[PDB]
This record gives C-alpha cells, structure tokens and sequence, in this order.
C-alpha cells in the first residue's frame, strides 16, 4: 500500500579487492528527483532561427539555427562522473589505479510521491495519480547525452535535482555563406525547411512500453553490461623526439650546473644513422627516422557546412584548440551560494603531450640547403591568401597511417562516462566527448513524466489546451555503476605526480558558512607511461 | 499498510536470576521522539570565535573557539543511565549487586507518523513522506556521546523527547598565550584557520546506508554485543596508611571513651620493620614500606595547550578538584515545573578514598633531620615563582609505576554507560567519562532526518534556499540494554551503607501537585570492598 | 669450483595483492660490500675522556666520556628504510596503504672475492683466503642498530658500501656535577673506572659459530619471522579540544566569509554539560569533561644523571624539542658529489598533533576566580628558581593514566625499521627510534671479518703486533624483507594530503649532470585518522 517504503538510499562507493591487483568499484548513487508537469501534453516542432545575430557580417560562428521536437517527457541522465564519485573517491582512483574498465550499470526509481497544488497554496497528496516511466532498452529513440548541455543529475547527494526536459533534433536544411566585416553585400543566410526523405518523428508512446507507477511501487532496470576497451588513467610524455635511442654523448660534462651541457662529439654530416630525407647527409636530432608520428597537426578553427549549417571540426588533442571548455551551473560544481546567471568555467589542459605547437612548424623545399633562404621556406609568420592573420598551419593536416593518438582523458566532475558508437558503416576511431564508447548497444535512456490529472470540464473536441489539475512529483532515483580497475605499480625510481589537498585548494572541498558547496576539476591522468 | 501498528512500547526491566549468583538485568526503554525538519538541508561549516571574551585578560579558561560541521541530521543517543533505569531499579542494582557487565544493546524505531503544517494552523498527515534513518554500524562517523552536553533522550518514560541536532568538530588552529589581569599588553590571541593536512569532512549520505521508512514499516538494529571488563559497584577505602599489618600494641586501653588511646610500646627509632629510607632509623606509619601507592597527586587546575587551544588536564580521582560537576536540563532531571534557563547542578563526591588532600602534602630534604627546619621543607604554604596563590602541589605529579586506581563510578542519571576506545597506538588506562569502554567496536550511532518535502516552485539552479513543506514527525523508539551482574555477599559483621528513602529525600521520588517530576543523583558505589 | 657464480642480484620491489585488501610487499635489496682487513686483530678496551671540552663550565651536555670494546669484526646492518625502498615505492606505500605489518627478513652473502695488494700497486686474487661470517641467531651479543649513528648499508643499489666496524659499550662509572658560566670553580668531573659487578666482555669467536667462506661458497641467513604489532601510516588530528559533541549553535551565520562567525546562544554560566571542576559553574570548551588526554607535556631539554653520566631524557612526541633531527652522509642521502665533511640534516616535523605548545600552558589556583589576579596564576613567563629563562613548563609533567599516544612514525630513508625490546622486567610502552619493536627475539646481527693471511715471519712470542699480507674482500650482500599492508579507503568527501613530485622538489629525485644523487626525506603518516 501507500505507507510501505519501496527501496533504500545509497551513495557508498565500495572498493572490493580481487586477485592480481584488480578492484571492483561499486559506485552506488542516489538522488531525490523533482519533476513538474510539462508545459503541454503535445509534441511541438519548433524552429530556432537567429538571423538577427548571423545577419551581422562576421558573426557566422554564432549560428544557433536548429529545429527540434519538444517532447512532453523528461530524461533522468546519470552519465557524468560527478554523479558517482565524491572528490576523495576520485583521488583514490586517479592516484592508485592505472587502467579502468566499465562493468555494469543499473537504475531504480522508487518511493514515488505525487502532490497537487491547490488554491495562498495548499499541498495535498495525489494517492491515486501516477508517474509515467519509460526505459528505451532497445535504443529506439535518438541518443542524447545530457552532459554536453550540463543537464545531468546533480553531484551532491543532499541537494534534490531535476530531470532535463527532453528534446531531440528534427531535420532541417540551412545555408550560411561566410562573410567578414566590410563585405558590404548581403550573404546568403536562409532556412530551407526540411528534406521530406529525412523526416523522423519519434514518440515515446509508440516506441517503448510505459509503466504507470502510482506511489507504492518501484521500477527497476535490468543490469546492463558493457564491452568497452579500457580507459587509461596514465598519460604519455614522449613526442617524436623522445622515441628511440638518444645519440652517444662522446663529451660528457666534468662539473655540475645547468651551464655545463653535454656535447655530441661528431659533425652532423658525418654521423651514423638512418633518415628519410634521402638527399640529405645531416642526421640531426630532428631528422633521424622515428618509427611513427605521435599526434597529428589539424586545421584548427575551420568550419565545414553540411546541409544542416556550419560546425567546428573536432580536434583530437590540444597543445588553445583541442582542450574542452566545460561550463556549468550550481547543480554541477559552481558555488551553490553564487548569485547570477553567469556559469563557472574551466579549460581542461590535459597532461598528455600528444598535441602540437603550430608556431614551431615549418615547410621547406626538397633541395634542403640548410641555411634556408626566404623563398625556400614557408613559415607560420607567412600569409596564406593575403590574409595576415591566417597562416598555413590553420589549413595544414598531417593525419596519416603513421599517426598515433591517445583516447581523450576523463574530465571529473562534468565530463561524460560513456557514449554510444555511431551507426555508420565506417566508424570513428575515438569519441572526443567520452572515454568509453559502447560498441553495439548502450544503456537505455530513462524517460519520466507525470500522467495527466484531468479537470472535470475536459472536452477533447475543443481546441484549447486541456485543463490539468496542477501536480508535481518527487521520486528517489538509485543507481549502481560498477568499474573494474587495476592498481598501479611503481616502475620508476622517482615519485609520480599525485592529486593532493594543499593550502591553495583546501576550501574547495568543504562547505562555507551558509552551506556554499563547490566541486572543482581534478585531472584524471597523472602518472607517466612509457610509450616506446 | 497504513493502519497497522508496528511495535509495542515497553519500559519494564526484568531481573532474571541465573545459577551461581548472577542476574541478567534486561533494561527496556521506550520513547516518543519528536523531530522537526532541519533549518537547512546543506552541510554548513561554522567557526565560533569569542575573541571578545578571551581578549580581556584573565579569561583564558573561557575559550570557546572551535569549528564544527553543522549537519542536517539528528542523532538518537541512549548512552546514559537515566534512559534505562528508574530510581527503584537503580536502588535494587546498587544495594544488592557487587559488579556489573554490559551484555548487549539494540534499538528499534517503530510507528512513524509524518505530519505537515499549513497556515490558525491545520495539521494534516502526509502518508507519502518518509523519515530518513541511518545506522553507523561500522563507526565510520565521528563519535559524539550526547551525555557530555546533556542531549540524550529524556529520562521519563511518559514525556516525549527530542533528538540532538548533530554536529562534529572540524579542524582549526589557535594560539592563546595566557595573561593575568594587569598585564602590560595584549597577548597573541589569534585564529590560524585550518591545516589542509587534517581536513576530514564526513557526510551521512556518502558513508552509511539510509532507509526511507514512511509511516508503515520499522527500522531495527541487530543485537550489538559488548565485551567490556566489569564495572565494580563497590568502593575502596584503604589509603597507603591502611595497607598491611598494623603495629603491635603493648599498652591496650583499660577503660572506655575516646580519651583512652592505646600506645605502641617501643621508641620509634627502636621499632622493627621495613622502611624505604636508607639513611633513617625511624620506623613510623608514614615511613614504613607499603606494597604500592593508591592514587596519585596530579597538577590540579592545570590548563594545557595543543594546536587547538587550551584545555584542562583531566584527573582520574578527586578528593573539590577532580570530582565531576553535571549541569542538566528539564528533560534530564531538573524539576520540570521550574521556570528559567538555569540548569540544575550537582557535584558527584564519590565515596572512594583514592584521592589526595593537597594541603597535607610536603617534601623535605634527603638528610631528614627530624624537627625539620624552615630551609629544609617545602610546604603548601610556600610560593612557587613568588606567586602566593600557587604552592608546589599545583605543579606536582607523582604518577608512577606503583600507582593503583579504580575506574570512575557510574553516575546516575546523567553519566555515560559506554565509551569508544581511542584509535591511538597506546591507549589510556581508563576513560574519566564512563565505566565501560568498548575495546574494538561500539554501538552504532543512529541518525534520523525527515526527507525534503519539496514544493512545486523548486529550481536547483536558484541561489536561495529550497522551499519546503513544513513537516515534522513523531517516531517511537524502543531500546533494550542487557546487563549481567553478581549478587553481593555479607562478609563483614557490620552492615553496609545503603540507599534508602527518608524524610529528607522523600518527595524527590514522587510527582508534585501539578505533576512536576525530578530525578536526584544517587551514589553508585555504596558497599565497601577490601583493597588488600 | 672457483668460477661458478653463487647467486643473483635483485633490487626489485614486488607488490603482491592478497584477499581482503591486503598487499604483500616484498622488498629485495642487493649491495656490493667492501671490507678491508682490521687495523689490528686484538680486542681493544678504549676509554674516551673529553675533559678538555666539558671542564669549561656550562659545557655539560657535551659529555662524550665513555668506554667501549673496539672489536676487529664489522657489522652488516640493513635496519633502515632507505636500504629497501626507493622514493617511488615509498610514495606508493604512504599514499595507498593504511597500516603496515612486518613479516620476515632473510640475508645472504654470495660471490665472495678476496684480493691482496703488493707494491705502483698490484692487485692479486687470493684463491685460498677466506671471509669469516658469523650470524648471532640467539642475540648473545648486544644489539647495535647502526641507523642511530647513520652507518647502515648505503641506500643506492648501484654504489658500493662499506660495513661499520663493530664496537659495544663497556661499563664505566662517572660523575659530572653541572655548572653554569661563571660558576665559582671547577666542579666534580671525574672518571671513576669500572664496577667489577657489571663487567661484560664478549667475543664473537666464543659466542657464535663462525663460517669460513673462500670464494665458491655462500652463507644464507634463514627466514626470521617477526610478530610486531602494526605500524599505522595515518595521523591523528584530534587533540582534546576536538573530542566529543561540539556545543550547539543557535546563532548560525547568514552570510559568507571568514569574518562572519557563528555564536553559541547560551551564557557560559547557564550552559548545560559536564566538567571536572566541583566549584566552577562555568562550562566552556576548555573545561568540559573530555574522555581522556591525547598527548602529554614533559620536561623539555631535561638532562638526567645515571651512574654513567648525564643523558637527554627522551620525549614521546613533539610539537622544537621531541622532533628527531638526523645527520647523515653521502651513502645515506646527502648529495653524493658534494665536497666537504659537513653532514646533511633535517628535522622530521611529524604531522601528528599529539604534542604540546608550552607557551600556552597555565596553572591557576583552586578557587578559580575568572579574571585571574597575578598571585593566583602561574604562567610560562614567570621565573622558577629565580631563573628568568627556565619556567615551570620545563619542570612540568602531565603524564597520567589518561594519556593516549601514537607510536613513532617511520622516517624515510634514515630511520630504523625494527628494534629489540628491552630485557627489563617492565618494558616501555614505545621506542622513540623504530616503529616496530621485536617482542621477544629480533633478527640476528651478522658480523663479518677477513681471516688473517699471516706472513712467514709470525711468532706469537714477539712483542710487536703480527704481520699480515695486506688483503681485502668484496662480497655481494642480498636481503629480502616482507611487509603486509592494508590499502586505504576514502571515508571523507575531501581528498587527503598526498606525496607528490612538483617543480620545487623535481630535481631531488633524478641524477645530476656528473652523476650525483640524493634522497630527500619523505613524510610517512599522511592521511588523517579519527580517534573518536
């Protein structure tokens, strides 16, 4: 009946140790989730069109034109690290573990409460009303990770949280020709509507069964199981210069200090080795044949425009370009006592040295007369197409068979845990948004809604919105995400980098006078790893 | 369902008589515990700083500076004697039983009722809301015995009671250089913040499971089992002067009265026996060797300072130095019909003679010429450091390998029953606050809270505190605390001191005209026992 | 056979993971040890008498007068942390473990080579000479921890080492009456000789069976197994002021910032609680009855005289006094390429707050009037004995039955691992120099010597010392030490302090331009632990 509890609340992280240095990290999590009824029971097709902003020349990158189907449902999304680990648990993981697997995931909605607002205000229990709950176990609906809009569940167990009102992308065609300031024409900036071939109008009611939980009942998902390749909590320092055997230092220093450098004792054009610039006798530090290329140069800040308008091309690793800029509100790390709509932001400068420094690059003629003349060398200071501010590195691309990369690091507390693989025939090698990629299916999105409490005056043949007795739900969500992780080993003599509390960062991890609480970014990959 | 009770109030105590002179005393205690919702859901960090009162010189001992983590949860603490035994039961224990063991302890919360307040006031039941209940079975939370503040459950079975709002100490660093009145200038009274090395921030949600009871189901703790050493309900009178064989008396008195003393026959330098004064022939009751020292002189009213500011050095046995002074409110013994904030107070003058009388002490020179001259004896009339008010016994310690001591007596009704042993590598001989001390684990602290009963207006991103439906709960708590105790035997001819109702103390044990009740303090070690 | 190798070098650390969160840590250590022949074969009794330095008044603590037996043997001592663990392994231990047991120890000598020098210098193999090796399995000889003098095996595997020449204390009687500068005359400073009742002359030749290893043979000390209680790698932040339930705060702060404190609502004389002060109604955080006493005050820089001369009385834990100060050489952590004789030094400021701050002490009269008048309070500024520098806290001792204490922390690399328990009938609670103390037996000391290669001219009747063929030995030593440690768990929300490499300490842990090395000290007890 009504008065019997339908479950329990758990936010314990349990570390169970196993054979051979493995640990099973059972990250229990639980939250009180609050849900108002939808603005309308209908599905809407809404077009956003900021021609007011993009019609100003030069503001082409501020295009927000898109079409979306607004759904009368809300999504309970736990796909962010902050939902699962408090910072001490994260410290234990990143300091102690080396590689990290994702094992299982399960959810439960329980202790549903429904309450109506009446008349001053009087709140009364709707013991007869129901909470509609759907689990897209078959991945029928379009996938939408809430982390990329900072819309996941909250990161504090003691604060209630809300689900995101769900929406998905309808198809549209849009063209936006680039223009700079002072072009003095009108660029073609128009919206073409929808290709009829590519129309899709999903609905929760047709796609998936819906359970009508009243108050004394509980919903439990199955125990999902992943098959992902490992994430690694260790970074690589070795660029191309670091791979392989250094040259023999024939003349070592005889006294201490920084000024006493060591010298290679043989002329550069009578050294012994192998090089790929075959016409050149010089075997330098920079020209000797390495096995492969670590990382790749990319055309940074370039936009392709498919039919759906311009978009920034992704970059695998940063030096700046590449390093993501997470921005988030008060559920998700900002000081909860802050006043204002301005979000807190950080750029995650990853530890991995896989990236590039474009100002050091250059191209030069095949003849390779080493005291290069200006005509024989193309430098980052040189213009392309007459534009002083654009140089060749902005358009350059060195991706090739010899390129070697690392998967993107975890980004606690805001970043994703998992993402689903593309449905394409040829599939991307790495996802820039999440470390683990579900290979063939991913956890079903859990959609939640409060059923219509109709008024006695309702008449479906009338055109106006149906009068609904105002009702809202509070319900408890429980989740259990299991990881399998390997404890590290101290291969090297020296101590490694480790996450630590210090005088500077102390008060980020304890509340203020008035319960002001925050969570700060903590770097996931700390220990160096021998790439070669 | 809703309408079915889930437990029986029981405040009896059985005395079950086992073979071989042991009684299993089962104490049951039941209380209606009333719980308002917390002032704020967020964990707060609050520093208290009475610089204003400690900056005036001489007020060093009034130092109240501390930091604490004010917590939404409230604690149900039953660790006091008055919760379990009434004066009649306590009489039957102390008057008849020589030693007392703890056996087991268990708790049950039952018959939860949740109610909501709406503005005149109308009180309505909320069958959907839930009491949040958590048990720290693992003792992972910081231990907080409520008896030291007199915030335990109430000691009357009929009155309802309230649980203590929970809080625990945080790190802080402080220096308070002392100063008498008339000091030239201000001492360094300053607060240094918190060491990052020492930060521990605990939360119930991340540490222990939590149960969302609602109105219809119970929470029950398994039978915890103690292993503590016996508390002995009998006191020792024998000072060093009363250990061993008294001297032989040659001239016994021949008539009655106090004037007719008996005399030892032979001169003090011609007596026989063992002294521990190698250069002295006088054998006297002060000088004759004894097996060991009962009790120890300790530096009385010595305040001692750590990183966290000054504190009193505790003392194991009092004579009024050392003897504990309890201040307590109307839940816990004061006459309930009295007005005013002012607590009732007693000082527990224990029977046992393990204490000291500092004004009688003295130290004299090794040479030990008998009628000791002024220069050769240091008396308690003599000033250390020129301070007339501070004689040597204030600065004096005689703890040693020969010190013998008793455990602290039980104090009824306010004294603690059990206490947790320290996680130090070297553990103290006794705790001055409770007779029994848990060797390896102690009963789990029971935390309670009422869930956030939100309103429709809630937005987690809003800076202001969440709007909550004003909720309170009453839940019946039932405890069962089992002891095992040994019946005494009459070894002496003479009868022993006993607790008794008399014309003076009569009306302390029955209610007043308007139903006021009190519980006076009762002495727990009445029968004398043989030390040697 | 001469040429067959007799062992294998091993300096690896294996971290082997057991059930239930235990890690078996197998530290292997291997060294080359160089042993010249003794200066003379005879046992020598030598007395050191530095009257030239201590006859100057005030040079009392510079007393070095002692007697010792200078023994031809040399001791191979591995009893120090740096012999076994490098900084990376120690980082893993301190950052990831919680308690650390000590399991077993074994030793080996292998690949012995003997050589002789003939006059330019010619080096010739001594195929027939032998190295005397003696294990004192029964501990007949006095235990002699070389780490006290910083003469253990060196901490670098790739650098040879030399063993300490063995010596032990003979008995001597001494009196040194102290004096200050400007004392009237030369005080008693005399060497009395030796008490015949206490004479003990030990020879390795008579007390242990001596093995003779030529070149093709080994000696393997079988596995000794310890039974020591665990060392804890966590530190206790709570002092007495932070034990128990904090006082309830009525005036919670309503705005951010350190300058907005909370306040207790109730006046100090109307405040509920318990105090060990029978005549004081003021309950305050200094006076409230804590369970026991964490730490203790001791007479700081007190020197005490035995039969054999003055010595520093030791202190269990420091704030300064009590904190150990190490002086160590090139083998044991100093920059190996430094010129000069001066040792490198550090003072190990342990993280535990069990120490005292003597400037905050005060003692006040039993009446306890609050604005204390000068006569009624003794401060650390007041003179005692008429001396202005010495104050009462130099004499004071707070040690009592209520004292709780922590064991000595590990000090990496120069501190001991184990030490032998004293043979006294009552044994100390702790040792100030090793974390583990062997309960009944401790691993045997290994004494090494190169046997005499006599010349043909030898005659025992000759007055002069014998003639020897100048010879020395190099032998490879290997040892294995096994620990059993428990991995930590993240109880707190907040991260803990952790050992890390950073820009300040980066070049401490890696070799220099001309191959220098150092080992900087590293703190053991990092993570906080709760007492109560």
């Amino acid at each position: 009946g009504v008065g019997i509890s339908t479950g329990t609340f758990n936010n314990q992280t349990e570390f169970k140790f196993l054979e051979n240095g493995w640990v099973e990290i059972t990250a229990n999590s639980s939250r009180l989730v609050h849900l108002n009824m939808p603005e309308s029971e209908n599905y809407r097709r809404v077009v956003v069109n900021n021609m007011d902003k993009t019609a100003v020349n030069g503001n082409m990158a501020l295009d927000d034109i898109h079409a979306q189907i607004v759904t009368p449902w809300s999504l309970v999304d736990a796909n962010a690290w902050g939902v699962w680990f408090n910072p001490g648990d994260w410290q234990l993981i990143v300091n102690t573990m080396s590689e990290l697997h994702l094992v299982s995931f399960e959810q439960e909605i329980f202790n549903v409460v429904l309450k109506t607002v009446s008349e001053t205000k009087v709140y009364n229990n709707d013991l007869t009303a129901s909470l509609m709950v759907a689990l897209d176990s078959n991945n029928t609906m379009p996938f939408t990770p809430a982390a990329m809009r900072s819309e996941t569940l909250g990161f504090y167990p003691w604060k209630p949280t809300i689900p995101t009102p769900w929406r998905y992308y309808f198809q549209w065609d849009r063209t936006l020709i680039p223009s700079h300031t002072g072009t003095s024409g009108t660029p073609t900036n128009i919206y073409h509507g929808t290709d009829p071939d590519d129309v899709q109008f999903y609905t929760i009611e047709n796609s998936v069964p819906v359970h009508l939980l009243r108050t004394g009942d509980e919903f439990a998902t199955g125990t999902f199981f992943f098959d992902c390749k490992p994430c690694r909590l260790t970074h690589t320092w070795q660029t191309n210069r670091a791979l392989g055997l250094p040259p023999f230092l024939n003349s070592l220093p005889q006294s201490e200090g920084a000024t006493n450098f060591g010298d290679i004792g043989v002329q550069q054009d009578k050294r012994r080795g192998v090089t790929q610039m075959g016409n050149t006798n010089y075997i330098t530090e920079a020209t000797i044949m390495r096995p492969a290329e670590v990382g790749y140069s990319a055309p940074y800040y370039s936009f392709e425009a498919s039919t759906q308008g311009p978009f920034k091309t992704p970059i695998a690793a940063g030096r700046a370009d590449g390093n993501p800029r997470y921005a988030f509100g008060r559920q998700h790390g900002q000081k909860t006592t802050t006043t204002g709509e301005t979000p807190e932001r950080f750029t995650y400068i990853a530890h991995q040295d896989t990236g590039r420094y474009p100002e050091g690059d250059w191209i030069q003629n095949i003849n390779f007369n080493l005291p290069v003349t200006n005509d024989n060398v193309l430098l980052p200071t040189d213009p392309i197409g007459g534009k002083t501010g654009i140089n060749y590195t902005n358009i350059f691309n060195t991706y090739g068979p010899l390129t070697a990369l690392n998967n993107v690091p975890p980004v606690y507390p805001n970043g994703q845990i998992w993402d689903k693989e593309f449905d394409t025939d040829l599939k991307p090698r790495l996802h820039v948004n999440a470390p683990f990629v579900c290979q063939n299916n991913c956890p079903g999105q859990l959609f939640v809604k409060v059923a219509p409490n109709l008024t006695n005056e309702y008449d479906p043949d009338a055109s106006a919105n149906m009068s609904r007795i105002v009702t809202y739900s509070d319900f408890w969500w429980k989740g259990k995400l299991v990881f399998k992780a390997k404890l590290r080993a101290s291969h090297t003599w020296n101590p490694i980098q480790q996450m630590s509390i210090n005088v500077d960062n102390q008060f980020n991890y304890v509340p203020s006078n008035i319960g002001g609480m925050k969570i700060v970014y903590e770097k996931s990959q700390l220990a160096p790893r021998k790439l070669y």
